[PDB]
């Protein structure tokens, strides 16, 4: 927890930008961190990924409410695991839209999860069905390919120079991708350099499980990905 960060109960908060924060939750596994993105838009507030629980996610919830001030319109949620999709619930029941990766949605029951009330899916070049993403504002959201998993998908911010790898992208000081069963080795690397490619002046790289770095984290994951095929 640097300088400049909020905390709210068991939530960290940091401003990356004017109009973006880094939302941080952590489960006891030895508190493992959680990143994801809370984003003013004009009037509204968007939400990249819940928290790993409800009640963290019901959090953020109140500290967007008492610090920003304004609706939260919807969520975007970037893959089936707890950490992304573990808050669902309360997101809900605040009566905000939620959207996923047709295959998250697919997966969520499987996994224990809540699915998302709306289904994203995706052109063959990566990008983001418009029809399926109805406002989404600045956000612009891209499936690079399978890689940590099957259903990973991206989310670059329009007027900002950040982009949301998510779990896909590792900081650059990584010793390891921490690849598991639903990896997919083969395409890890080219999906890590489409990410890369889709966003290409971000260079502000908000990931899942490390602070922000540079364009570096990109280029360091996907060496590490090269050495798995
Ligand atoms: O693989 C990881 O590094 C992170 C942290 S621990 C492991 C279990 S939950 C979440 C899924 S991306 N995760
Ligand atoms: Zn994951
Ligand atoms: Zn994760």
């Amino acid at each position: 927890m640097e300088t400049g960060d909020q905390r709210f109960g068991d939530l960290v908060f940091r401003q990356l930008a004017p109009n973006v924060w880094q939302h941080t939750s952590y489960l006891d596994m030895g508190a493992v961190a959680s990143n994801g993105l809370i984003v003013r838009d004009g009037g509204r507030v968007l939400v990249v990924d819940t928290a790993w629980t409800d009640d963290q996610t019901a959090q953020i919830l109140n500290w967007i409410k008492q610090e920003i001030n304004l609706p939260v319109a919807l969520a975007v949620v970037t893959h089936a695991h707890q950490d992304k999709m573990g808050g669902m619930d309360a997101l809900h029941a605040a009566g905000i839209a939620t959207y996923a990766n047709a295959l998250s949605n697919q997966l969520a029951p499987q996994e224990g999860m809540v699915a998302a009330q709306h289904s994203l899916t995706f052109a063959a070049n990566g990008w983001v069905e418009p029809a399926t993403a109805p406002n989404f504002g600045p956000l612009k959201v891209f499936y690079p390919g399978p890689g940590h998993t099957s259903d990973n998908i991206t989310v670059g911010i329009d007027g900002t120079d950040i982009a949301f790898g998510g779990c896909l992208i590792k900081d650059s000081k990584a010793k390891s991708l921490g690849n598991l069963g639903d990896a997919d080795t083969e395409h890890y690397a080219a999906s890590a350099r489409a990410f890369g490619a889709a966003f290409p002046k971000a260079s502000m790289i908000v990931m899942s499980h490390s602070a922000p770095d540079s364009r570096a984290a990109i280029t360091h994951t996907a060496r590490m990905a090269d050495k798995l095929r």
